[PDB]
């Protein structure tokens, strides 16, 4: 059986232009030249995001009509260029013409007919403004790069909006405005046009109200216009239009393209235009959301509750004792990002895993989006989850049910409940309540839907799954097979899968009774549209449910006879208790706030982590697949190595050896860790430090020196295959070592720039730039991993090992040289020559606004590197001027920006939307602070810190942070800034906390495990060595009486803290009244915490396993 593929029927072209569209006039793709104009596809249930709305206003009343797309019930016709809607609101006859015009520039022509006091119209439309890739990769990420200009024209607003993220080399451009009628309003962000009740509602929130007049510069670029109101007897007619320019390499200044426009306005096709078969919904209702829990319900349900989030004495989250999360319904509405939770199939905790399976769901009623087997990318059953507000709710696998006459597309439940096996929804029926339960099974590559009524209440039901069987939706067929009651799914031949993948396939068992369909069941005349979407209707069933299973090597397997969740939970609940080595504080009396966050989020953190290593992607971040370099070797190694899963990081440091890439012999961007023969070649001028520090770090914490002389390979750089000619890890090291003796400027160990450092959004917008820039923090980083290196191979080959320490002390010697001034390390230097030097990021560049950088300042303590007195500065230089109250900052001012062009910084001055790093609360760079604070034993500042990003009852700690996802990492913090202007200019109130911020990206990020590392590692103090075990704690008062329990060397103790700034010596262990030996650690900052031998800790633990800890901080 093949599935075919959803191909728009309704075609318009003209010139360079083709914009197509659903049956029901609906946007499919709007294509000028190479640059997609619309942000999201229409889909066939839904219709598109885009929209013509008339507004009725009576004494008692307003109403609120879309007059275009599927939901209007207009009438079509259609000729090449030209889409003609006809139908009635009320008592109100219109038309609205859609030309496409030759010129790049398309009209809406709205013609109302009839008699009213007093309507309005308004415009909406979503816009991507990037080629056709960047679109569907991330709409979110491409927002945040268009730019919006607001102009008065002769018919009141127009939007003008420049791509400021190079689509190929094209910096592509719109222009949106009105015609015959004045735009007295406008609004720029989905968030503004749709509100967060939309989550709820289902309707446009601006479609109550007058839309605001101001640029918010969101993920969510979403244009709409609204008239001035009038009076209607007779005809009134009049536009709205649009321009696409490819390429606007210019800052916008003012309104373009007049006279063109003129032109295009009296463009008509010769053409008939000729009536189109519009299919028509049938029995389909409105979206079905949830009626909200009362405190009586809660607790009837959820009668065991911790760490209560509570807002105006509403109940908004909880964790429970089972360490599952709970949302309830009011937190959704008033979270900006949607909730949302990422599944994942146990795997051996010894090897790099392949054919994980995973599923992402959210709490809008996505029950399963991007399912996949191994690739995240490409070995995928379901869709991924786009946006942010579910206007699109098609994605992955969604449920009807039917209430009165009606199919209802469930989406917002009363409560949403989050455990690290799976996803709970509870929706709040008429005197019943539905429970949607979509989990991972415990060793098996699956994971499993149940619909349950609680009443045992019989219902109706529709389960649409939008399936891809490849990458994206609507790009290729399907092979689909049924037997009985299971489907076997997998990918045609011209589907990249099938390539490298042959023998992939998904399976779907479903219930015994049910019909199987394509969207055709949806629609009156029973008309296939999209002939993928999989559609089951199940009739008359208080339950059912849905496996899914997936084979990347196709090992299929048969299905149970029952599927249960309450196993799967115990059977992750041990699995994730062992990955975090059981950690659990503990106290006799009432644990200190802090110790029950960390116990409450650490398991948290670790899925989030370990999802960032064996199947990368996140919610945002949902394209990604591949291991980023510098990622898999700071956020899963720093994990591993602190619970001592050394067996995976050895596997892991192999692996990624194997993708150092012949000829230039650093390191790719990014690599796939699978049989896609897929990297990024080109990379950052960090990237080959990376791999150097992590193999030290491992070589450091498991005395395996064997692991230098493993025989690995190289890959070719454009075509990421095998070269087949192995060498020894050994000297893999010591060709990317050569790599970094290239790398000094003339006459120096200064470290060029190169393509750039950690921070993604700072490339050099110059080959200059890139020659002759130093960044301080890069040069810290190389000292860093030289030294280390330095160590980790003093054994094996004592010439290389002298020769690292030379460099790495030339590279300290020129970091203090060059790239200090009057105690400040700058950010970076600028160096032609000897004679041509100068500063950036320091307070020397007294033209720039911007003069302090955070990371030379964290990393220079990290690696001791800075002496005490220069430390001490830095840190001092922190609270001055990078401190503020949701953390620390990566510099004292925004990067420059100038209507969207780079002079030298890349992506930093290029977006338009404060988030991301350009928050300059990038809490990666955040838990690196802490990393500091923890080297230098400043553990009140340090614990601090700690809380500052911690999103268990963070608006508690943190009084200006907007609430966000309890249970889930956010990669940063950003003022509720709507533009670059206005950061720039009250950048201030981030310090004072005197504006609110908000919450970045979810879940994929190094963060959760460097954060894991820093709580266990630093903190807490207990790490790894070769047959050693470090005792080193940098803990407050706070932590005095309570204690850890952790599964050390494969033995459970319990580390209780004693902090008595009394004692004669920094640090005494006792097991039993023993004084534990050992040697005590070097700290240039400090006095260091203890090294104790294996055996002697070991032998202590057998006898007496509860270790006392007394230090003084
Ligand atoms: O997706 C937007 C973000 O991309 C980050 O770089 C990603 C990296 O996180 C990922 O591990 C690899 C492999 O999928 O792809 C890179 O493009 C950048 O650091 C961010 O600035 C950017 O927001
Ligand atoms: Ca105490």
């Amino acid at each position: 059986g093949i599935l075919k593929t959803l191909s728009a029927p309704i075609i318009l072209e003209n010139s360079n232009s083709t914009f197509t569209f659903l049956p029901g006039g609906d946007n499919f793709e709007w294509i000028h030249e190479s640059i997609m104009i619309n942000a999201f596809q229409g889909n066939t249930l839904d219709g598109s995001t885009n929209n013509l709305y008339l507004r009725i206003y009576k004494d008692n009343s307003l109403a609120f009509y879309p007059l275009i797309g599927m939901n209007s019930k207009s009438t079509i016709k259609s000729g090449t260029s030209t889409l003609i809607f006809e139908g009635t609101a009320e008592d109100i006859s219109y038309t609205v013409t859609f030309r496409l015009t030759p010129y790049g520039i398309w009209f809406w022509d709205i013609s109302l007919s009839g008699n009213c006091n007093k309507a309005d119209i308004i415009y909406s439309q979503d816009i991507g403004v990037g080629t056709k890739g960047s679109v569907n990769s991330n709409e979110l990420y491409l927002a945040q790069y268009l730019g919006h200009s607001i102009f008065q024209g002769d018919y009141g607003y127009v939007i003008c909006s420049r791509q400021n993220m190079a689509q190929g080399d094209l910096f592509p451009y719109l222009q949106q405005g009105s015609l015959g009628i004045r735009s007295i309003a406008y609004s720029t962000d989905g968030t503004q046009f749709f509100g967060l009740s939309y989550k709820k509602t289902n309707i446009p929130e601006a479609l109550y109200g007058d839309l605001p007049s101001k640029n918010k510069q969101y993920e969510l670029a979403h244009t709409a216009l609204q008239t001035e109101a009038f009076s209607l007897s007779g005809t009134k007619q009049f536009s709205f239009y649009g321009i696409c320019k490819t390429n606007h390499p210019e800052v916008i200044r003012e309104i373009e393209y007049i006279q063109e426009l003129e032109k295009a306005y009296a463009y008509h096709e010769s053409g008939e235009i000729l009536p189109v078969n519009v299919p028509t919904l049938q029995n389909i209702g409105a979206p079905y959301a949830s009626s909200r829990w009362d405190a009586k319900q809660v607790e009837h349900y959820f009668p065991k509750r911790l760490l209560e989030e509570k807002e105006e004495e509403a109940l908004l989250s909880f964790f429970t004792p089972e360490k599952s999360h709970v949302v309830l319904q009011d937190k959704e509405l008033t979270t900006e990002r949607p909730h949302g939770h990422i599944l994942m199939t146990n795997f051996d905790v010894t090897k790099v895993p392949q054919g994980v399976v995973s599923s992402t769901n959210y709490m809008y009623g996505a029950f399963n989006c991007q399912f996949v087997v191994g690739n995240t990318t490409y070995n995928k059953l379901l869709s991924n989850h786009r946006g942010l507000l579910n206007i699109q709710k098609d994605s992955g696998q969604r449920i009807f049910i039917k209430i009165g006459d009606c199919y209802r597309q469930l989406t917002l439940p009363a409560a949403y409940e989050m455990n690290v096996a799976g996803s709970t929804w509870y929706y709040q029926l008429d005197e019943d309540v539905l429970i949607i339960t979509s989990f991972a099974m415990y060793n098996r590559p699956e994971i499993v839907l149940k619909v349950q009524s609680l009443g045992h209440k019989k219902y109706d039901f529709i389960v649409t799954h939008q399936l891809t069987v490849g990458p994206n939706e609507y790009e290729n067929e399907i092979k689909l097979t049924r037997e009985g009651n299971i489907l076997q799914l997998s990918p045609t031949d011209p589907v990249v899968t099938n390539h490298f993948y042959p023998e992939l396939s998904f399976r779907m068992r479903i219930p015994e009774d049910c019909t199987l369909s394509d969207d055709s069941i949806f629609f009156h005349n029973n008309t296939t549209i999209n002939p993928s979407l999989l559609s089951i209707e199940i009739l008359q069933k208080s339950s059912f449910d849905i496996v899914m299973q997936g084979f990347d090597t196709g090992n299929v397997i048969p299905f149970l006879d029952q599927y249960d969740y309450k196993e799967q939970l115990e059977a992750y609940r041990i699995y994730y208790d062992q990955l975090v080595c059981n950690f659990k504080l503990s106290a006799p009396d009432k644990i200190p706030l802090s110790a029950e966050k960390l116990n409450a989020i650490i398991h948290w953190y670790a899925h989030d982590a370990l999802i960032h290593f064996a199947s990368p992607h996140g919610l945002e971040q949902s394209g990604g697949a591949a291991w980023g370099t510098r990622d898999v070797c700071q956020g899963p190694i720093e994990f591993f190595l602190t619970t001592g899963h050394f067996d995976l990081v050895r596997h892991i440091l192999i692996t990624l050896y194997s993708h150092q890439i012949e000829g230039g012999f650093e390191w790719p961007q990014w690599f796939m860790f699978d049989h896609y023969p897929i990297h990024q070649e080109d990379c950052h001028g960090d990237v080959v430090f990376w791999p150097l520090k992590a193999i030290s770090d491992y070589i450091q914490a498991t005395g395996d020196t064997s692991i230098l002389n493993e025989l690995v390979d190289y890959r070719t750089a454009k075509d990421a295959l095998p070269t087949n000619q192995p060498e020894t890890i050994l000297i893999h090291i010591k060709r990317a070592v050569t790599t970094i003796k290239n790398r000094y400027l003339s006459g120096t160990a200064l470290i060029s720039y190169a393509g750039g450092d950690w921070d993604d959004t700072l490339q050099p917008a110059n080959s200059e730039l890139k020659e002759n820039l130093v960044s301080a923090w890069t040069q810290a980083l190389a000292e860093q991993t030289l030294e280390l290196l330095c160590s980790a191979i003093k054994g094996i080959d004592h010439d290389f090992s002298k020769e690292l320490s030379h460099m790495a002390n030339d590279i300290r010697t020129s970091f203090y040289q060059y790239l200090i001034k009057d105690g400040v390390i700058a950010g970076f230097l600028y160096r032609e020559s000897e004679e041509h030097m100068k500063y950036m990021l320091h307070p020397d560049d007294t033209e720039s606004s911007i003069h302090y950088r955070l990371l030379p300042l964290t990393r220079s303590i990290i690696a001791q590197l800075a002496d005490f007195k220069l430390a001490t500065r830095n840190l001092e230089i922190i609270d001055e001027h990078l401190a503020c109250p949701d953390g620390v900052r990566l510099m004292d001012h925004p990067a420059s920006y100038s209507g969207g062009i780079s002079k030298i910084f890349l992506r930093a001055e290029q977006a338009a939307n404060v988030g991301r790093e350009i928050s300059l609360q990038y809490v990666h760079a955040h838990i690196r602070y802490i990393e500091a604070l923890a080297t230098m034993g400043l553990s009140k500042k340090a614990w601090d810190a700690l809380m500052r990003i911690n999103p268990i009852l963070l608006t508690d700690y943190v009084p200006n942070a907007l609430t966000r996802q309890s249970n889930v990492y956010f990669s940063s913090s950003e003022g509720c800034f709507d533009d670059r202007y206005e950061y720039a200019k009250n950048f201030d109130k981030l310090r004072t906390g005197d504006i609110n911020v908000k919450g970045g990206w979810r879940l994929y990020s190094s963060g959760p495990g460097i954060y894991i590392r820093r709580i266990i590692a630093d903190l807490l103090g207990i790490r790894f060595g070769h047959n050693v075990i470090h005792i080193d704690p940098v803990v407050t008062k706070e932590l005095d009486g309570v204690t850890l329990q952790f599964t050390c060397f494969g033995k459970t103790v319990f580390f209780t803290y004693h902090v008595d700034d009394t004692m004669d010596k920094h640090i005494c262990v006792k097991s039993n009244n023993n004084i534990l030996p050992g040697d005590n650690l070097n700290n240039i900052y400090r006095d260091g915490g203890i090294q104790i031998a294996k055996d002697v800790f070991l032998s202590a633990a057998m006898s007496d396993n509860n270790f006392h800890i007394y230090v003084k901080n």
